[PDB]
This record gives structure tokens, sequence and C-alpha cells, in this order.
């Protein structure tokens, strides 16, 4: 990553390369992958960025997804973007050199320390999370419309299932409820909050 | 989170990501859940508060009632602070910029680290835990007065449990003992210490 | 903690954090786990100390009699040191101050960094012990005069539990041998070491 | 390995070291441990390159293999830089001084720390990445060909064993595929996505 | 422990502290854990290696023989240096000050840093490892005279017994050999080394 | 060990010193251990190398094949360099002094830190890895003559098993073949890679 003492190179640590292998053997594509994957790589470097990408070992189908996502991104750039060099000067990065394909190391380092930062790191994490987003719904095995509450299953185990099949995928809640705690919700009247809800059905 | 050096923005750790994410696991909403919350979040910018909280991968029910209560405090903000930009010039942050979800990173650390600091983190983070101790309240299994002294368990134990169920959901200690120090309890008189009571039920 | 670069305050460590709650559940209040607190609490804040205490799950009837032992030193402090502010000046800290529950992290600060230091987390901490130390007297389950060697127990295994109960309480080492080493014991006149009683023994 | 405080010589940490022993270990040659092994050795200087190499146990054919892959290399480096010294100045590094063997850890830190660096980690880095990409390729145990899918295997299993086993040895999916999504497959057109292909076959 | 940045006091670490403690409960007193202690208490301050002594939970006869050998050093120390003060200067210590029961924190650190130290840790970690010798001493099981090489017991299995007993306690490695060996053994003549013997018998 | 901030004395680290002993215990006297072992003793004085060898708990009749090897090269330094002090002046480092037996950890510290380094450390290392080495080739159970391919063994198998041997050890892996694999590389003709011969009986 990039991180202060001046701003400076510093080497990923074996810390943040475990974590984030075993993040992903331990949890797949579940939703809250994301968010670990965006706080494990603070400060990345496209270099870094393509580490904890290429260091897992399985899920190769969605490694692969995630490519063609990061070159549609990445075509997209060089659309707005278009580049045309000066001796000891930066080059303009184009897409690949965003996604760290055809940009070196020390590029890289140039364009994130940039007054101001041309922030390659940042970028390019906003394109692969964008592609883990779409895996994270393609991998969600079902729709809410099947969520239904159990005749003898506690109300919070049910909305704990509601919205975590909401979270992979993305009135209602009160459809699905079993036929005794349905009646005690309609009875609240409309504008009731989730914690009256469940207070009402425990 | 902001740190000492000036104040400076470092990374949130590896090791504070697993901490909270293996809290959670183990001891879902126990109350003693809350100051490890507050302890592992020590100079956390609202980005990281939203990390913690994004990388718990169950109990989507309990994240959901904790977003409500974050709405709220952010509604009762708003209705205290109305904001109005002057270039190169730092705004007033809404209950939303407090939440982290219309701010940035760059703009947290400016309001953290001014001349006087507006505290956005703090602010935030006693919002979340308001929340978090309307999750423990909710999810607290029994009332005390269910916590009775039973024919032949220690004193102690017992004691324990009344506590325990107190924490959860926060004379009836020896009205809920049973007979035998129940009878040891009245003769002790008024202004028994804690202490004295276990002392004499052993 | 308060620690050194002069004195700054560092956020308390989730290694720390975590060591405490795993020697709590592990030793519970066998009498070495004081030390141990003591050691992870170097430099502490009343706030850390506080948040050490508060992430202990179980034991509340141990953590209550905590809170009266630290009440009545709280109120031998106010006793011996009345208070009376100056804008921009120091006020005198009183017993709940000291205890960390009316006394913020900033007047804590203060404290325990001005020329001369009022150590807040210092006298806060002789406190916990004290109270930690009563703890540790009541769970402890056996007198020494039921630590009463085996006919075939080796006379180590004996010492051993016989200062162990003696530390978790606080001529009759010997009374309580068995006959045969009693014997030995009773032969090697007075002023024996426990190096030449264990070594009689053997 | 070689980093900023200038640039400076750290001893190889203890974490790394068993994190590389370790990742070999659990994973042998499956391609992820490449770029595992790449970030593992970031500023490594080639005696820490060698030192990580040694440090593995088992597999002693394919570190055998990589020998060879070095010499070679090695050899072509001293085709295209022939050697011919002056007291007090850096001698050019030579095949075997850059691969280790026959330069000191002084003489490695003068090359790697000269203004213009000669870069003989990143250099050494490279012979043995070839060297490693060889050994993938050889120890890959199955063709792209005999990846079919199974006639109950879902879609995603097969294109995460289809992917995994191109990895190991670098249309045709389609080709593989089970009549029944085969058919939905030929339906699509050409110039289908992979998520489009997998969504069809879900 | 006292460390460089001038000689600056440090917290014991937790790592410190929970290595020591599983030392001695994986390996109790066999002689390798005496260098452990000794490095694990590098620069430490009587206040440390009280904690680390404090912190260990069973062994309390060893722990109470090691307080004697203490107690007797700290008598001789007194009998060469005795004691007699001035204002803000710094007084001499005495037996039990080395120890660490009557001298703070802030007399240990300025002893162990004054300009010539008077190096009170050092002292005291002397004291504690010949106490802790004489206790490997004690708890040795064996007499190297029962250390006899069985039938068919290979040489070196033999030979690993008999320095581990040696080490414990403190011509007789042939004397106790089996037969077979012991004739190779009486063959090779006077001033065979270890590694001859050993390889005669292989 | 001695570190770069100028040089400075560090304590060895806990994690150091339990990475010594775990690989000990887990791979005894496998080749591997050496490099393990020079890599974890980066910097290290003679005190922290003998730390290092003193920790290990079993293996005691290699750790005095060790001592002989040790006083063997000790002695040939002495033979080299004969010693003859002025007040406040280094003196020159006899065998003992080097092996850390003689000299203080200061000594050793000037010896190490001198312009130019008397570098006692890498001297002492030199002579431990020698007598390693010895200890490695004692205790290696197999000739490289007794390693041949099982009918049914698998070529791989067999390489990693022949240079295994020929690490602890120090034409014939095509002598040592099976009938068919052995046909197969007499075929080849001379000048095959390993990489080609492995290939060949694939
Ligand atoms: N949640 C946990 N519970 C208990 N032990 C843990 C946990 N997480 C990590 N550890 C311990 O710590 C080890 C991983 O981190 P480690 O202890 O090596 O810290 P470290 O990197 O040395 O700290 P620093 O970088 O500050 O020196 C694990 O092998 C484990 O023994």
């Amino acid at each position: 990553p990039i991180v202060q003492n001046q701003m400076v190179h510093q080497c990923i640590s074996p810390r943040t390369l475990n974590a984030w292998v075993k993040v992903v053997e331990e949890k797949a594509f579940s939703p809250e992958v994301i968010p670990m994957f965006s706080a494990l790589s603070c400060g990345a470097t496209p270099q870094d960025l393509n580490t904890m990408l290429n260091t897992v070992g399985g899920h190769q189908a969605a490694m692969q997804m995630l490519k063609e996502t990061i070159n549609e991104e990445a075509a997209e750039w060089d659309r707005l973007h278009p580049v045309h060099i000066a001796p000891g000067q930066m080059r303009e990065p184009r897409g690949s050199d965003i996604a760290g394909t055809t940009s070196t190391l020390q590029e890289q380092i140039g364009w994130m320390t940039h007054n101001p930062p041309i922030p390659v790191g940042e970028i390019y994490k906003r394109w692969i999370i964008l592609g883990l987003n779409k895996i994270v719904r393609m991998y969600s095995p079902t729709s809410i419309l099947d969520i239904r509450q159990g005749p003898k299953e506690p109300f919070r185990d049910y909305v704990d299932r509601f919205y975590k099949t909401l979270r992979a995928e993305q009135t209602l809640l009160v459809q699905n409820a079993n036929p005794d705690c349905k009646t005690i919700l309609k009875a609240l009247g409309p504008g009731a909050t989730l914690e009256e809800m469940m207070t009402a059905c425990q």
C-alpha cells in the first residue's frame, strides 16, 4: 500500500495476505466479504489489488467474471480518457495501467503520490468492488419471495434470514410471516418500526 | 482510525477487523460485546465504524434495527444543526455525513482533525452504541423476575445469573433466593453488602 | 494507555483486550490472575481499566462486589480530597472521576500527564486490585487446615497444594504431612528450609 | 528485504518465513502459490529469496528443476553482461551473484541501493517465478480437454473446474458442457459473456 | 523492560507474558526453561521479573523455594552493601529493593538508567536464575547412574537420554551402554569424540 | 540481535524464540532446518545464538556434538589469533569469546558495532552451521543407493525421495529407476534435463 510515515510504499503484510485468503475460503461470496476486501485493501496500489485477487485459489469462474467487469470498466476509462513521452515525466494512465497489467509499481506509486494524486488504486478498487457485487448477486441462492416464516420459527430467526437474503440480492416482511405473527403485525397499523414488529411477535 | 504520530489517518488493522468479527460470532449481543466494540473502535472514523458493522455476516435483523436507530439520531442532528460552498473550505456535517453515507474519508479526516475538532467518529459511535444497547435489551432472553435460586444451586452461581440477567435487561435478590439462604439473608438485617450476603450463604 | 513516544495516549490494543478476556475465562479468580491484570493494564487510563472490567462476560456477582469496593474507596477519597471552574484550567478529581464514571478521557489524560502527574490510573488500579483480592479470597474453595498429605501422595504434590491454597487464602506444613514424612520432618530439627524438607521426603 | 525508514536492510521476519513454508505445505504448486511467493518476497535480496526456497522441506524434485531454470537464466545473463577490481568500488554482478551463490549480503545491498539501483533481487525473483511456472504446469494433473460437465453437476461448479485447470495449464467451455446446458448455450448466440452463460444455465 | 528508542521504560508485552506462562505450563522445570526465562526477561526491571514469576499459577512449592533463595541472596547483598535522604537524590538499593518488594518502578528505572547504571534488573535476574537451577536439580527425576542403554535401544536414543539427564542434574557413557555397543566402544580406544562413538554404534 | 534504527541492540523477540523451538520440535534435523536457523538468527549476537541453542529441550546428543564442533573451531581460532588491558579499550576476542562463554553482551556489542566490525555473531554462526550440517548428515536415515523407484511409484514421488535423501547426505537417478521408466530414460540420450526426464516418465 501507500501510507504515511510523506506518503511511502510499504510491502503488503503477510497478515493482510493471509486474512484475505482465509475470509474467501471461510465465507466465499457472502456479501460481508466485500467490505472486508475494501478494508484489507486500504492504501492498496493496483499491484496489491492484483496480489489479493491472484492469491485466491478456487472460485476461478468468479475470478474470470471479475476480469470481464474489469475490462469493461477499463474500456469505458479509455473512452473518457484517451492518451497520446517527455523525458523524466509522468504518462497518463490508461484502463490497463489502472488495472495493474501494463503499469509498473513505480508508475503506480508516481500516480498515487502526485500533487494532486491520480488515485489509481481507488479507481481500480471501485471496478473490483463493482465486479464483486455482481458475483455476490449471482451466488445468492434464494429469492426474497421464498423467505417465508415457518409455523414454529421464531420471528427473529425469520427476520435474520429475510435481511440476509435481501442483502445478497440487492409490506413483504409481514406478507411472508406466519399466520399468527402476520395477524399481530396487521393489527399494529402502518408505520411500525422493525423493533416494534419484532417486539410484538416475541 | 485517527491516531498520533500530529494527528494522522491509519488503515484499520486486520487484527481489529478480525477481533470484532470473532467477538460477534462467539458472543452475539451479550452485553459485554458493547464495551468491546467501543474499545476496538478507538480513534475510528465514521468509515471505520461502517466497516466494522458491514463486516458482520449474520444478525441482519439486528443490523437493520441499528440503521433505524442511526437514521433517527441523524434526523435529530439535522433538526439541531441545519447546513446552508466556499472554495477550499470545510462544509458543516449533516446527520448522514456523520453516519458516513454522504461524507468522504477526506471530509471525515478534515472534521476530526480541525482545531477545534468536529468529532464525527465519536458522535457516530454514540449513535451506534445506543442502537446496540436496544438490541442487547431485545435479545435478553429472561426477565429478572424468573431468575430464582434452585433448591441445591450454590448462592454464587445464582448471583452470577441474577446480575448477568440484570445487565442484559438494564430486596429482589433476597426474595428470589431459595428458602434456606432466604432465611439467612432476612436475619442479616438491612444494610448488608453483597460480599456479606454471599459469605453468609456459603 | 499513556506511554512514551513526551507522554501520549494510545488505543488499548486488541491483543491486550483479548489476553485479559481469555485469562479470566481460563483461570477465573485464581490468584495469579491479579498480577496478570496489573501487567496488562500498565499505563492504563481509568477508561482502559473500565474497558477491561466491562469486557468480562461472566462472573457478574464478582463484578458487582468489585463496584462496592470501588465505591467505598471512592468515598474515602472524597473524604480526604474535597473539590470546590477556572477557564482552560484543570479541575481536581473526585472519587468517581478517578473510577472513570464522571471524568472524560481528556480530563484523565490531563491529570495523568500534568507536571507533577495526578496519577488517576494508578490510583484506580489500586482500588480495583484491592477489590480483586477480596474476590480471590471469597472464591478460594479450601481452608489450609484441610490441605493434608495423602498416604501415597508425593510430598512435592502436597506442598504445591498447600502453597496454592495459602496464596488464595492470604509448623503447619509438617503437622498436615502424612505419618512417614511427618516423622522424617520432626527429626530434621528446627530451622529446616523448604528445600531441605522437600529433599528429606523425596 | 530492503525497505524505507533512506533504503535500509531489514531481517526477513519470522512471520514471512513461516507464511511461505505453510503455503507450500498446504497448497504445493497450485498456481495461486506464485503470486503469494511474489508478495511475501517484496523487497527481498537474493539472500532472502534463497532463504525462502531453502526452507521448503519437501518437493526436492521441484527445487532441483528450479536450480536448472536458475542456471539457464544465469548463463543467459553472463552472455549479455560479461564482467572484467577498483579499491572501494562496486563490481558488476554476474549470473551467480544475482542468484545469491557468489555475492555477499553487502554486495547485494550495494547493488540494490545504488543510484541508479542494480536491482538484483527483482532480477532473481523473475528467474525464480519463471522456474515456478514451469513447475505449476508440470504438476497440473489434467488436460482442459478432460474437464467436462457431469450430467447433474451445477454449471458453476463445472466452470470453476474449467478455469482452475486452465490456470494451472496456461468455444471449448460450451463444447465440454453437458447436453442440456450445451443446448441453452448454443441458443444464446455468439458474444455471450461468462456472466450471461452462467445465468442461462442456473 | 528498559530498552532503547536514550534508554526508556516500556510495558511488558502481552506476548512476553503469555510466552512465559505457556513455557512453564508445557515444560515445568525442564532445564531448557531457564534460558527461555532469561531471554524473555531481556531488559526486565525487577517489577517485570516479579510479574513473570507471580503470573505462574501452579508450582507454588517451587515458587516458595525461589523466595528462600531470593531472601538469602538479598541478605548477602545487605551484608556487602549497607545503606545509611538527600532531596531529589537517588538512594542506594538494598536487597529487597533489588528484588522489587520495597523499591518503586521509578526507583528501579532511576537505578537502571543512571550513568553508570546500578543494574538492579540484571542483579535480581541472577538471583532468580540461581533459584531456578536449584529447582531444576530438585525436580530432575533420575540419577545419571540409572541411564543405561536397553538391549534393542538405538545408541542415539540412549545418548539423548544420558545428556538430557546430565543437564537436569548438573567413561560413564560407555559403561552404561549395552554389551554390543560397549564392545565396539572399548575397541575405539581412548580419545574418541561423541560423533565417532555415535557413528560406530549406528 | 544488532539491527539499524546507527546500529543498536534489540532483545531477541518472543516470536523468534518460539519459531526456532517449534521448527526443531516439528522437523528435528531435516536439512531445511539449517537455513531456517540462519534466517531466524539474522543480526544475532553470540548471546542470542546461545539462547536459541539452549532453549532446545531434546536432542541433547546433537547439542553435545555441536559443542565439540564449537570447541574445535574455537581452538583453531586461537591458533590463528592469539591475544596478549588498556583502560576503556576493546580486547581482542578469543575462541570462547566468539562462542559467547567468556565474553559479555557489552563486549559482543562492542566488537560487532566497531568501525570496522569484528563480526563475532557471523563467525560463531558459521561454526554453529558447520556443526549443524554434521548432525544433519549423521541423522540422515538412508543411503542414496537405497533410494530405488517402486514398480508402481510415480516417477515424481521417486525423484522427491532421491533429492530429499541426497540433500540430507551431501547417471544414478536413471540406474535406480524402475525398468519401465529406466527404458524411457536410456532412450532420451545423454544431456536430458530433469524436467525432460520427468516429462518422459509421466
Ligand atoms: N482471535 C484470536 N484469538 C486468540 N489468539 C489470536 C487471535 N488472533 C490471533 N491470535 C494469535 O496471534 C497470532 C497471529 O498474530 P501474532 O500473534 O503473530 O501477532 P504479531 O503480528 O506478532 O503482532 P505485531 O505485528 O504487533 O508484532 C495467531 O497465531 C494466534 O496465536
